[PDB]
């Protein structure tokens, strides 16, 4: 029920309803000859939608617009990328081309330009310090502190208790620590406590690479991160 990588041709968008008005879309990208799934969410609001992160590159964007608006028909008028990495603002130009206004953290701005990565337009404040939480149209956005990477934002979606926690949060069959390049592996647990605390009635949690599950994923991540610490 849930696609995989054998599931989705190179290029193309697969979009996941997960509760009503939320879905997430998921796109694949090739790495050193291997293959890897990325997940994004898509959140209606009234008659437009909110679009958070992009789908990992400019053809795969423009794939995920043109798959919105077969299947769903409802304009993109804003979108938010929750880290710096190319799967979360690779396709924001694309996105700015299509008329779709781009939103991320001063903080994710930053990283983005440092690493050259393309950079969101908009900058998101109430964000700087761990626990901060904003709402932004039908979602909460909060910053948990420093895990996956020092800026990474989560967004939760309480008509349909959908947390999503982008790449800070492990699919349960990821055993072993994903890119921790940028990571504050010191801290990441103390961030996923603050997720815990903040977000205890979620039903629904989506990593940012893999398969949906429940609140489970947040210590399953814990649990991969200390090993990897006592590596
Ligand atoms: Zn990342
Ligand atoms: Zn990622």
């Amino acid at each position: 029920e849930y696609p995989t990588v054998s599931e989705i041709p190179v290029g193309e968008v697969r979009l996941y309803q997960i509760a009503d008005g939320v879905w997430s879309h998921i796109a694949t990208q090739s790495f050193d000859g291997a293959v890897y799934p990325s997940n994004g969410l898509i959140v209606r609001d009234g008659d437009e939608l909110l679009l958070i992160d992009t789908a990992w590159g400019a053809k795969n964007t423009a794939a995920l617009l043109a798959e919105i608006e077969k299947q769903i028909g409802l304009p993109v008028t804003r979108a938010v990328s929750t880290h710096f990495h190319d799967d979360r603002v690779g396709g924001v130009d694309v996105l700015r081309a299509a008329g779709v206004a781009t939103y991320a953290s001063p903080s994710t701005r930053r990283l983005a330009e440092v690493e050259g990565n393309e950079i969101p337009t908009h900058s998101l404040e109430g964000l700087s310090s761990s626990g901060d939480a904003v709402r932004f149209g039908p979602v909460e956005l909060f910053y948990p502190g420093a895990a996956h990477s020092t800026d990474n934002l989560v967004v939760y979606v309480p008509s349909a208790s959908v947390l999503y926690g982008g790449c800070a949060i492990y699919e349960l069959s990821r055993t072993s620590a994903g890119n921790v390049a940028d990571a504050d592996l010191a801290e990441w647990p103390t961030s996923i406590e603050r997720i815990q605390q903040h977000y205890p009635e979620a039903q629904f949690v989506i990593p940012g690479h893999g398969l949906p599950g429940g609140l489970d994923l947040l210590k399953h991540t814990t649990n991969v991160v200390k090993a990897h610490t006592n590596r």
